[PDB]
C-alpha cells in the first residue's frame, strides 16, 4: 500500500553512515540522515535487489530502528501490507530526519550468506539503507561513509573522498549506484591491475590467509586476457573503471553478484595456489564481468524497475543470465582461465543435463523457470531435475549455442553470436546507465546479423518441451556417453570420494553412502529411493564409491542385477536394480564430415 | 496482477481427487476437475493459508502440471507478477477443464515439515488444490476424494460420502471449508470420545507404533475436562462436531494448526505412556481447541480474506493468538492437563521473558511483531530476544492477564476475562461461519463487561515499550528469581543434559557445549559470543552442563571471573566473564497482603 515511485527531483542528500567494526556479533550499525518532509513520510528498506531478480532484502535482520526528527523521537508504524515500508509523521516546519538501526548479518549459513569474518567483510549498501518512498532511486543523491576494523584495506568501485583513521568517506553518488557499489574489506589484500588506460580494470583479492594471494604471472595474465577478449567481442566498456572483488575464503558466504563497475566474487583459498584443482569455478569472474554489458548496461524493460520496492519482471532472464552463462564458459577458454579440454567437457555436462538430466522438461518450459528466483529463493527442492531450477542459466546457454550455430549456417560461417554481442551491447562506450530492451529488440538485432524468423526460434525453445542441444551437432560435435570420467565430474567429486551416477543408476551419493540426489524416473527412483536414504552395501559389500562403480561395470551387458542394501530411516531392505548399461559419463566427439564450428567459437580472438 | 475475487456465484463443483499412496517418494498425485468457461481462465494455487497468517503455500512443490480441456492439452502461462496464478485459454464450446499435477511433499525437514511416513500421513487440501480466480472461495462448491495406502484408517471433520476399497469420497463442501478440513491417516489409530451430545467432540490418535495409543482413563478424562471447561467459559460450541487430530510420532513434521471443526496436532510417542515426562507440550490441544472460538469463528476483518490469494492483515493477532495462548495455559490448569504448579512455573517463565528476556522491547512493540509471519516465516533469526519474534503470542498473553486483573479491580472481582470470552465468542451456538471483528469491537465488548478507556489501555500495551507483566502483581503474585530450577526448564533440559542460563550468563547451551542462544546485552553477549560458538572448557575443565552450573555458583559473590575456553570457527580463545549473581530461574511468589486472583483464574469452573 505504498505509493508508486515518481521521476521527480529529490532535494538534498541521503547520508548513509555505517559502522562495520562488530565482527564478533556480525552487526553493521547504520545511521541514515535525510531532509524531512512535513506530513506522513514513508521510508523504504530495499526489497528487490538488482542481480538477484527476487525480493531478497533481509527485512527481518533490521533491528534497533529508532527514528528522530530534529532530535525528537517519532514513533514508526510498519505497513502490514508492505513490511519493507516504515511510516512516521513529520511535524510542520521540520528540517531533518535521522534513522538509526542495526543490520544483523547472518551468524550462520542457515540465516543467509555470511558477510563478516575475523579477516574480511562484505558490505552491501542495500542492507544498510533506508530511503524515502515516492522517488525513482536514480533521483536520490547519496553520500556514504563506513568505519572499518582497525587497519583494514578495502575495495569498491565507488570513489573515496577521504580516509580519516578507519573511517572512509565516499564522494556523493546516486542512490541506485550506491546500492550497485558494494565493498569488500579485509586484512589480507592484494590489488592487481588487469588493464591500464582510460577505462582501467583492477582485481582486488581478499583472503582468509595471506598465502592465498600469491598469484603467478601466467595466472594474472589469464585474467588480463579476459579483459582483452571481452574488448574484442563488444568493442566497448560500460564503465569509467571496473573493480573485481574476489574473496578467497572458506568463511564468507559464497557470492557471484554483478554490478556496473564491479562484481562480488568468492572462490576457494586455493584459487591461485592450486590452479589445476580449482578450475571448475574459475568461470565465475568471466561470468560476472560479462554482466557489466549483459544485465547491468542492457536490461529487460520489465526488470529495470524505478526503485528497490516494486516487483521485478524476470521474463527475459534467459538473455540476462542465459547468454552470460554462455559467454562465461566461452570466455574462460578464450582467456586461458580454462583449457580447451576443460571447457569442452563442461559443455558436454550441460548438454547431457538437458538431453537426459532434465525429465521435468516434459511438463515445464525454460521460460517458466525465470519465475524460480521468486518461487524458490534457491531453497532446497526434492527434484531439481523434475521441478527444474533456474534453467534459464544452462538451458539458455544451450539455446545461445544453437543461435550461434544458426547464425553461422545462415551466413556460411561469416557471422556468429560474436556479431550479436557487439551489435546488442557494444554501443556507447563509457556509458554505465541502464539501456533497456524488449523481446522485439532481441529479435530485431538478431535479424540484423542474419535475416531469419528469430521470434519463432526463440519462443519454440523457451516455451517448448523439445531438445535444446541442437547447437552441439550443428557446430560439428556430438554428445556421447562412455565409462571415461568427465573432467568436471572427476574434479568435482574427488578428495570427497563422492559418486555421481546420474546417467547410470540415476543418483548421486556421498562417500558415506548417503544419497544426495535422485533422477526422476531413473533406476534409483524406480526402487523407491529418495535423497537421504543410505546405500549400506552393494552386492553384500560395504559401500564405497569405487565399490558401487565396479558393481555397475560388472553388471554391464549381463542379466545379473545389482543388489543394494538400503537404509530408509530406521529400516533396512535390499533392492535389485536391473541396470546393465555400465558407467556413462558425457563427452563431446567430432563429427568428421562436418566443419568444426565449436572450436572456432571457443578459440581466442 | 490477478483480478480481484468477487462475491458472485460459482456454477458447478470443483472436484479434487488425490492419490496418497506414494509414501516412498512422499508424493501426492492430484486431479482437479471443474467446469470450463470459454475465454481466458486463471487457476490459483492457495498462497495465504488460514492459521499461518503468511503466504506459506508451497508453490515450488507443485510439479508435473498438465491442463486439459475436454481431453485436449492447453498450454499454461504463469503470471510472473503472481507466481501462484496459471493462465490458460479455454476454446469456445468447451465443457470441462482438468488439471493434473503432483505435490512433492518434503523428503527431509529442510524442505518443510514431513507429511508422509511409512505408518501415517497428513493431507492438507490447500497443497493439493487449484481453484478458479475471480470468486470468493466460500462460493465454490467442492468435492474431495482420496485414495489411501491399503487398509489405512483416517480421520477428518469432513463427512464421508463413501469408502470403496481404499478410495474415500467425501460429501460436497464449500471450498474454503475443504481447505479447513485436513485429514490424518495411518495404520495405528484410536478414536476416543471426549464429549457426547448434539455437538460431539472426538480425539483421533495416530502413532508410529501401536503401543503409544494406550491412553489411560485419567488421561482421557483430562482431555474430556478440557471440553467441559471450555463450555463453562463460552457457553457455546462453534461446530456441529469437532475432531482432534493427534499424531504421536518422531517422523511426521511437528504441527499445531487450528480449524473450525478440527485441529492438526503432533506429540511425542510418549504423550500418554510417559505422561509425567511429556507435560510441557500438553497445552497444545487446549490451545488449538480455543482457536475454534478465537481465530476460526471470530477473526479480524483484515484477516478474513475473500480467497487464498490476496494478502492477509495480521494486525489483530494479539487477540487471535495472544488470548488463545492465554487460554491454552489457563485451560491446561483448569482441565488437569497441567498441574497448578506446572502452569504457575510456565507463567513465571513468560513473565521473566518480558521482564528480562526481551531487550528488543526497547525499540520494537508487540504490535509490530504481528508482521513477523510474513517478515520471517519462522526462519532462523540471530536474536529472538532482540529482534523479537511473534510476541503477540506470549506478550499478548501477559496483556490479557492484565486485562483480567483490571476487569476484577473495576468490578470488585464480580467480572473477569471469562466474561469477555463469553460475551465476545459465546454468541450463535452451532455457527461455524466466520464472524469478523475490528479493534473497536474488542474495546466495545470489554467496555460492556466493565466501563473503562480500553482503547487507550490496549494501545498503550501493544504500541508501548513499557512493562507487560502488570497483571501478575495486580492478581496477587510477584515474579522472583532464585537458584531453584524452573519446572518447565528442568523438564525441557533434562535427559539431554542441556543448560538454560538466560538469566545468569545470558545464553543457552546444548550438552555438547554448542551455544544455542545468546541474550542481547547479557554477559555471554558482552564477551563477543554468538550462537554456534562452542564452550570447550570451564575454568580449564571439559564442558558439561553440571560443570558450568557449578562454576556459576562458585563465582557467586566473588571477584574471580569465570574462565570459558571458547571455540569460534577454527580458533580457540579464553574469555573471563565477571558474572557473580549465581544461577537465576524465575518463579511466582504470593503477595501476602493482596487477594489471590491468579489462583481463581487458573481454577476449574
Ligand atoms: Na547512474
Ligand atoms: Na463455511
Ligand atoms: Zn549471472
Ligand atoms: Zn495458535
Amino acid at each position: 500500500a505504498t505509493a508508486a515511485p515518481q521521476d521527480v527531483p529529490f532535494e538534498g542528500t541521503l547520508k548513509i553512515d555505517v559502522d562495520a567494526t562488530d565482527l564478533q556479533h556480525r552487526i553493521f550499525k547504520v545511521k541514515t540522515t535525510m531532509p524531512a518532509t512535513p506530513g506522513p513520510m514513508t521510508l523504504l528498506y530495499p526489497q528487490w535487489i538488482p542481480g538477484n531478480h527476487s525480493p531478497t532484502g533481509p527485512i527481518d535482520k533490521l533491528a534497533g530502528l529508532v527514528i528522530k526528527v530534529d532530535g525528537k523521537v517519532v514513533p514508526w508504524t510498519r505497513d502490514q501490507f508492505d513490511v519493507y515500508a516504515f511510516k512516521v509523521d513529520v511535524p510542520q516546519g521540520a528540517s531533518e530526519l535521522v534513522a538509526e538501526f542495526k543490520f544483523l548479518s547472518p551468524q550462520a549459513s542457515s540465516q543467509g550468506r555470511v558477510m563478516m569474518t575475523p579477516e574480511m567483510l562484505n558490505l552491501q549498501w542495500n542492507t544498510t539503507a533506508l530511503y524515502p518512498a515516492g522517488y525513482f532511486a536514480r533521483n536520490i543523491k547519496a553520500q556514504a561513509s563506513v568505519t572499518l576494523p582497525a587497519g583494514w584495506s578495502y575495495a569498491t568501485a565507488m570513489e573515496t573522498e577521504r580516509r580519516v583513521g578507519d573511517t572512509v568517506t565516499f564522494k556523493p553518488i546516486d542512490f541506485d549506484d550506491l546500492v550497485d557499489s558494494p565493498m569488500f574489506a579485509g586484512k589480507y589484500y592484494k590489488r592487481v591491475e588487469l588493464s591500464a588506460g582510460k577505462q582501467p580494470v583492477y582485481l582486488n583479492v581478499f583472503a582468509d590467509e595471506a598465502k592465498s594471494l600469491d598469484a603467478k604471472p601466467e595466472q594474472i595474465k589469464a585474467h588480463a586476457a579476459l579483459v582483452q577478449q571481452m574488448d574484442k567481442l563488444y568493442g566497448a566498456r560500460h564503465f569509467d573503471h571496473y573493480e573485481f572483488l574476489l574473496a578467497l575464503t572458506k568463511k564468507l558466504g559464497g557470492i557471484g553478484l554483478e554490478h556496473h563497475r564491479s562484481s562480488e566474487n568468492s572462490g576457494a583459498p586455493n584459487y591461485f595456489t592450486e590452479w589445476d584443482k580449482s578450475w571448475t569455478g574459475r568461470d565465475l569472474l568471466a561470468h560476472e564481468f560479462n554482466h557489466s554489458w549483459n544485465g547491468k548496461y542492457r536490461r529487460g524493460a520489465d526488470l529495470a524497475t524505478p526503485n528497490f520496492n516494486v516487483p521485478m519482471g524476470d521474463s527475459l532472464l534467459w538473455l540476462y543470465e542465459g547468454q552470460t552463462q554462455f559467454w562465461g564458459e566461452v570466455m574462460s577458454a578464450r582467456s586461458g582461465l580454462w583449457t580447451q579440454e576443460q571447457a569442452r567437457d563442461m559443455l558436454a555436462g550441460v548438454a547431457a543435463q538437458y538431453e537426459r538430466g532434465r525429465p521435468g522438461m516434459a511438463w515445464r518450459t525454460v521460460q517458466d523457470t525465470t519465475n524460480d528466483p521468486t518461487m524458490s529463493m534457491r531453497r532446497p527442492k526434492a527434484y531439481r531435475n523434475y521441478q527444474m531450477s533456474e534453467d534459464y542459466y544452462s538451458g539458455g546457454q544451450m539455446m545461445w549455442l544453437e543461435v550461434d550455430s544458426k547464425l553461422r549456417a545462415l551466413t556460411n560461417n561469416k557471422r556468429s553470436i560474436d556479431d550479436f554481442g557487439k551489435a546488442f551491447f557494444g554501443m556507447k562506450n563509457g556509458d554505465w546507465d541502464v539501456n533497456p530492451y524488449t523481446f522485439d529488440d532481441i529479435v530485431s538485432t538478431l535479424n540484423g546479423v542474419a535475416a531469419f524468423d528469430w521470434a519463432s526460434f526463440l519462443r519454440s525453445r523457451m516455451d517448448g518441451h523439445g531438445s535444446l542441444i541442437g547447437g552441439i551437432e550443428a557446430n560439428g560435435w556430438k554428445l556421447v556417453y562412455n565409462d571415461e570420467p568427465n573432467l568436471a565430474t572427476k574434479t568435482d567429486e574427488s578428495d570427497d570420494k563422492d559418486a555421481s551416477l546420474t546417467y547410470s543408476l540415476g543418483m548421486s551419493l556421498k562417500a558415506s553412502g548417503d544419497i544426495s540426489d535422485v533422477l526422476w524416473d531413473g533406476p534409483a527412483f524406480n526402487a523407491g529411493l529418495i535423497t537421504g536414504n543410505t546405500i549400506v552395501a552393494v552386492n553384500g559389500r560395504a559401500f564405497s564409491s569405487d565399490v558401487i562403480k565396479d558393481a555397475i561395470t560388472a553388471a554391464k551387458g549381463t542379466t545379473v542385477p545389482i543388489e543394494l542394501l538400503v537404509k530408509r530411516l530406521d529400516r533396512y531392505d535390499t533392492v535389485r536394480i536391473d541396470y546393465h548399461g555400465g558407467l556413462l559419463y558425457p563427452h563431446l566427439e567430432r563429427i568428421a564430415g562436418k566443419p568444426d564450428r565449436l572450436s572456432e567459437l571457443y578459440k581466442a580472438r
